[PDB]
RNA sequence: AAUUUCUACUCUUGUAGAUGUGAUAAGUGGAAUGCCAUG
DNA sequence: CATGGCATTCCACTTATCACTAAAAGATCGGAAG
DNA sequence: CTTCCGATCTTTTAGTGAT
């Protein structure tokens, strides 16, 4: 028996707490003095201009080894061939395994330790490894090694500025050594070669060899094309895509090589471009031949390689150059502008236009390649003209048509032509587009140009000038100048001179849209070191007067101090722990060992002297130095340690492949043996209590028993201090104290402090000091930032302040990771078969919606989400974007959207998690990749939604509730824990802990009382011959007098092709036309039945606004309008079929898809609302406006209810699956089968 | 109109809720501009 | 009035690793012994 | 006085986890 309560201390957590830091008193005067705010400036300053240096020793490095890698590919090709063949498990293990060992062969060149290379150069290349994760790159040890980085002197002189504070590399240290690491991390070289960009060459090997079994003409086309790129000139083009040439494309420029192939090379601006492979399949397959009809029925796009990692860009394409500075762009536009004027390119071009109306108008000629955009430009469609001149080369005459399109599109055509073909209303929108387009360019010219563009007004004047600018050259380069034709000799030069004048505008307009769109520049904080290497790593007690961090509780309040290195050495202070009584400060005594696994194999066995001692002989070795007593370390405990292999014999590893569980077990009895001993012998160790472990036979694994030793080891103590002590120690200035600080702590604040300051005071809780629950981490860093009733808006930025971040581990005494944490929550779902469910779903009017339903479908609650305090937010996202839209192309700063985001989300989260903890229940969500929305929607865009998960997932990962008692499950000491760790939305299935995911659609569409939904697609009628077979497909049709309402009997197998294909649970529907009398609401409230709306598509191409409906009403009118005798009860669908005019038929057809749009809402009214025209097994056509709480009250409320009640059916099947499994999402057939088996 | 930081309010010189930092690397998607084609 | 494939720049986003460290080991430095 | 030696300060390191 497992309750609700025991979801609590599964796994621990890592979170990290922000403050500001407030100096006390004579600190802030002695910080200054030694000026420790620039030189940590300068340092980090050096740190970031010094990076791209180090790296270039790592790229040098990776490229010279990877250059003498050659493997074979084939097996790794086979087995990845045979796990696609089919997808068996052990196939994907022997693919794991494929990879790992392809993996280990190319990191042997790294470290040096591969078959195939000699021995020299193998302990040469070792040599050079060992060095790379060192201090030998700062004096430059490696670099003998190397020889070829050759650094200048200023680069030598940045590296003599870290002298004695190589420390501060560490974290790049690790970074980069996960780079050259065969462990299968995504940022790493050999999984990249080997899992990357791997499979994708051999794919694109694939898909080359068939493309040329399928046809062999390409194999010229690509040699042709291989030998305009000029590039891999000594192989073949079926040799490039073989296997053994991927011993290339491993350093970056033979990647860089390869994608170019695939792209092509990009010259300078207004310049024809090379194409590349993916280009000139394009090509072909945009000609439309029954060869690209071959080709379209295969695969017909390469895909680019990955760019290895740490390299640069060393592209063939052109690269333009970047301006520098507002005044450059502004003297280089000011002089350009003044040059154009005085070039007087303004009056020629006058001079140009007219010219036209006074010319043999058929000697001008038109690019072919741009007169759709004049058509465009000129007409309401690109193709006007162009059918306007297809029709008259077709009116001055099968294949003809064909010749005078070959002759019509290809060819550049005379004015003269196009003017005959056209008409003078295009002369005459053509002349007043150029009298627009240099009214333009002459205001752009006289209106002169801002001293900067640091505001927006400037950019956008600027921009506006500039954009005349290249219309103007748009406009100019219509005309087909070349000589290949007739052109006027005069007037095409005239053109081309002009051209040329104002040219390089083109440029300057890219040139200042690069500068432009650069994120403006903001001060940012920096990391605080004051000259210590290793400032509050740790906060030990031994390590403390080295890490230099120790706090001070003080009455309440908390306070950091630091001592400094007096005189450039680390003066040994000391304070004396006085009475409690005494007034002063509580220091905090941090008693820690790291962590078993890693210290006591290094204290004790990983020693030099051990190492050189059991080398010598076998004889057993005393230890004396920081033990109380002499340890003993046999020879055995070595050889455990030590074996030579990779799994160790007490690890997990020797028993699973070994199986010998005898010796697995004997080995760790003794180590855990020995373990005890070193525990009790150790200095540091000695005086803490571990009687309660199980003897060490009892235990099962190493882990397990690591787990459970390591809270032992972390202990905090308090000892009060003497306040004038520390007074002393300030005034002195050999300690710096500052105060921890936030918004909680001042003296006007009063109940409910925030989260992490109530994690800060549960931290120093005596509680918590008693058993730790949550425990303080090392690492913490100081940050220094910069400057950047009525009270002052944007204070917290006016000074400079002191920033401090800290991590913190909670629930310190459960395991590491989680395990099994699905099955956990799916065993107690299973003994709680009463547990209710929560849907959440995406609606329209309101930006989220809730329902509470229990095991038997009744509506707990539902409730509207779409404001919480009193706030619209869906207003202000919109009126955000469209500012996002506005300053897109207005060149201004981007901006976030974020911060009003997470905000709606914050509360959308903390009244998710009180109903959550109110009720006990589980929580659907939809599955983000299974659907589609858009604006229609109030919070749907996909990115702001999958996005809500993240923070519901880790928000269950350590869920606290601020009222609790901190002792209580859900108080600060016992956080409930109901998710799993997020990773990534791709990774989990449908269930992640108590959330679980579902298929998005056919959820809001359906009529909850019965289970119905339209199987009918629209888009497949679009004559009245489709809208007849629609309507013949039908059962029977008649009429009630005694209702007064119109009832259609439906059948499947009926209308197939216009059906969406989903069987439904029963054959039988028996529609209703309502009618469209008055009804009453719970309330009282008057309402029109069988009311709908529907937008406007009168004009058949366009869609216009809402407008009302009454079904039955409009169709009474329609049959007296048809006059069609129908109170009688009779078929009326022969007397419909009768009179087969289109305009009957498509108005029949719109009625009864009308009264099929279950859907109905227009906001401009404010009537969102649910009617089923299917009445129920009752007889009760069904409304959303009844207003019965026992119903959904509204559509989107109607979306949360069948979501939650896909959770329902979704937890039901994990009721009847033993095997405490889960579906890989739901099937939709068995969604409405379900849905529609319990309604009926 | 305040905040470690962010959001929403403003009486409270504050309120309520959220808040894993740092470092590194890669990828994706937009938009603009050119080039070649197609409807 | 758009689409397809490319190329350059700029911006935005996600995604995927590591650390959450006291002590050994080694460098080095200042003051007494030969 | 230089060499050495013991103090002292950076720098690297140690490695677990399912029938």
């Amino acid at each position: 028996m497992t309750q609700f309560e025991g979801f609590t201390n599964l796994y621990q957590v890592s979170k990290t707490l922000r403050f500001e830091l407030i100096p006390q008193g004579k600190t802030l005067k002695h910080i200054q003095e030694q000026g420790f705010i620039e030189e940590d400036k300068a340092r980090n300053d050096h740190y970031k201009e010094l990076k791209p240096i180090i790296d270039r020793i790592y790229k040098t490095y990776a490229d010279q080894c990877l250059q003498l890698v050659q493997l074979d590919w084939e097996n790794l090709s086979a087995a990845i061939d045979s796990y696609r063949k089919e997808k068996t498990e052990e196939t994907r293990n022997a693919l794991i395994e494929e990879q790992a060992t392809y993996r280990n062969a190319i990191h042997d060149y790294f470290i040096g330790r591969t078959d195939n290379l000699t021995d020299a150069i193998n302990k040469r290349h070792a040599e050079i490894y060992k060095g790379l994760f060192k201090a030998e790159l700062f004096n430059g040890k490696v670099l003998k090694q190397l020889g070829t980085v050759t650094t200048t002197e200023h680069e030598n002189a940045l590296l003599r500025s870290f002298d004695k504070f190589t420390t501060y590399f560490s974290g790049f240290y690790e970074n980069r050594k996960n780079v050259f690491s065969a462990e299968d991390i995504s940022t790493a070289i050999p999984h990249r070669i080997v899992q990357d960009n791997f499979p994708k060459f051999k794919e694109n090997c694939h898909i080359f060899t068939r493309l040329i079994t399928a046809v062999p003409s390409l194999r010229e086309h690509f040699e042709n094309v291989k030998k305009a790129i000029g590039i891999f000139v000594s192989t073949s083009i079926e040799e490039v895509f073989s296997f053994p040439f991927y011993n290339q494309l491993l350093t970056q420029t033979q990647i860089d090589l390869y994608n170019q192939l695939l792209g092509g090379i990009s010259r300078e601006a207004g310049t024809e471009k090379i194409k590349g492979l993916n280009e000139v399949l394009n090509l072909a397959i945009q000609k439309n031949d029954e060869t690209a009809h071959i080709i379209a029925s295969l695969p017909h796009r390469f895909i680019p390689l990955f760019k290895q990692i740490l390299s640069d860009r060393n592209t063939l394409s052109f690269i333009l150059e970047e301006f520098k500075s507002d005044e450059e762009v502004i003297q280089s536009f000011c002089k350009y502008k003044t040059l154009l004027r005085n070039e007087n390119v303004l009056e020629t071009a006058e001079a140009l236009f007219n010219e036209l109306n006074s010319i043999d108008l058929t000697h001008i000629f038109i690019s072919h390649k741009k007169l759709e955009t004049i058509s465009s430009a000129l007409c309401d469609h690109w193709d006007t003209l162009r059918n306007a001149l297809y029709e008259r080369r077709i009116s001055e005459l099968k294949s003809a048509k064909e010749k005078v399109q070959r002759s019509l599109k290809h060819e550049d055509i005379n004015l003269q032509e196009i003017i005959s073909a056209a008409g003078k209303e295009l002369s005459e929108a053509f002349k007043q587009k150029t009298s627009e387009i240099l009214s333009h360019a002459h205001a752009a010219l006289d209106q002169p140009l801002p001293t900067t563009l640091k505001k927006q007004e400037e950019k956008e004047i600027l921009k506006s000038q500039l954009d005349s600018l290249l219309g103007l050259y748009h406009l100019l380069d219509w005309f087909a100048v070349d000589e290949s034709n007739e052109v006027d000799p005069e007037f095409s030069a005239r053109l081309t001179g002009i051209k040329l004048e104002m040219e390089p505008s083109l440029s300057f307009y890219n040139k200042a849209r690069n500068y432009a769109t650069k994120k403006p520049y903001s001060v940012e904080k920096f990391k605080l070191n004051f000259q210590m290497p290793t400032l509050a790593s740790g906060w030990d007690v031994n390590k403390e007067k080295n890490n230099g961090a120790i706090l001070f509780v003080k009455n309440g309040l908390y306070y950091l101090g630091i001592m400094p290195k007096q005189k450039g050495r680390y003066k040994a202070l000391s304070f004396e722990p006085t009475e409690k009584t005494s007034e002063g400060f509580d220091k905090m005594y941090y008693d820690y060992f790291p962590d078993a696994a890693k210290m006591i194999p290094k204290c004790s066995t990983q020693l030099k002297a051990v190492t050189a001692h059991f080398q010598t002989h076998t004889t057993p070795i005393l230890l004396s130095n920081n033990f109380i007593e002499p340890l003993e370390i046999t020879k055995e405990i070595y050889d455990l340690n030590n074996p030579e292999k990779e799994p160790k014999k007490f690890q997990t590893a020797y028993a699973k492949k070994t199986g010998d569980q005898k010796g697995y077990r004997e080995a760790l009895c003794k180590w855990i043996d020995f373990t005890r001993d070193f525990l009790s012998k150790y200095t540091k160790t000695t005086s803490i209590d571990l009687s309660s472990l199980r003897p060490s036979s009892q235990y099962k694994d190493l882990g397990e028993y690591y787990a459970e030793l390591n809270p032992l080891l972390y202990h905090i103590s308090f000892q009060r201090i003497a306040e004038k002590e520390i007074m002393d120690a300030v005034e002195t200035g050999k300690l710096y104290l500052f105060q921890i600080y936030n918004k909680d702590f001042a003296k006007g604040h009063h109940g409910k402090p925030n989260l992490h300051t109530l994690y800060w005071t549960g931290l120093f809780s005596p509680e918590n000091l008693a058993k730790t629950s949550i425990k303080l981490n090392g690492q913490a860093e100081l940050f220094y930032r910069p400057k950047s009733h009525e009270i002052i808006k944007d204070r917290r930025f006016t000074s400079d302040k002191f920033f401090f971040h800290v991590p913190i581990t909670l629930n310190y005494q459960a395991a590491n990771s989680p395990s099994k944490f699905n099955q956990r929550v799916n065993a107690y779902l299973k003994e709680h078969p009463e547990t209710p469910i929560i849907g959440i779903d995406r609606g329209e009017r309101n930006l989220i919606y809730i329902t509470v339903i229990d095991s038997t479908g009744k509506i707990l609650e539902q409730r509207s989400l779409n404001t919480i305090q009193q706030f619209d937010y869906q207003k202000k996202l919109d009126n955000r974007e469209k500012e996002r839209v506005a300053a897109r192309q207005a060149w201004s700063v981007v901006g976030t959207i974020k911060d009003l985001k997470q905000g709606y989300l914050s509360q959308v989260i903390h009244e998710i998690v009180d109903l959550m903890i109110h009720y006990q229940a589980v929580v659907v969500l939809e599955n983000l990749n299974f659907g589609f929305k858009s604006k229609r929607t109030g919070i749907a865009e996909k990115a702001v939604y999958q996005q809500f998960e993240k923070m519901l997932i880790d928000k269950l990962n350590c869920l606290v509730l601020k009222d609790y008692p901190a002792e209580k499950v859900g108080g600060v000491l016992n956080p409930y824990q109901l998710t799993d760790q997020f990773t990534s939305f791709a990774k989990m299935g449908t269930q992640s802990g108590f959330l679980f995911y579902v298929p998005a659609p056919y959820t809001s569409k359906i009529d909850p009382l019965t289970g119905f939904v339209d199987p009918f697609v629209w888009k497949t009628i679009k004559n009245h011959e489709s809208r007849k077979h629609f309507l013949e497909g039908f059962d029977f049709l008649h009429y009630d007098v005694k209702t007064g309402d119109f009832i259609l009997h439906f059948k499947m197998n009926r209308n197939l092709s216009f059906q969406r294909g989903l069987p439904g649970f029963m054959p039988a529907w028996d529609i209703v036309f309502e009618k469209n009398e008055t009804q009453f609401d719970a309330k009282g409230t008057p309402f029109i039945a069988g009311k709908r709306i529907v937008p406007v598509i009168e004009n058949h191409r366009f869609t216009g606004r809402y407008r009302d409906l009454y079904p039955a009403n409009e169709l009474i009118a329609l049959l007296e309008e048809k006059g069609i005798v129908f109170r009688d009860g009779s078929n009326i669908l022969p007397k419909l079929l009768e009179n087969d005019d289109s305009h009957a038929i498509d108005t029949m057809v719109a009625l009864i898809r009308s009264v099929l749009q279950m859907r109905n809402s227009n906001a401009a009214t404010g009537e969102d609302y649910i009617n089923s025209p299917v009445r129920d097994l009752n007889g009760v056509c069904f409304d959303s406006r009844f207003q019965n709480p026992e119903w959904p009250m509204d559509a989107d409320a109607n979306g949360a209810y069948h979501i939650a009640l896909k959770g329902q059916l979704l937890l039901n099947h994990l009721k009847e699956s033993k095997d405490l499994k889960l579906q890989n999402g739901i099937s939709n057939q068995d969604w409405l089968a379900y849905i529609q088996e319990l309604r009926n």
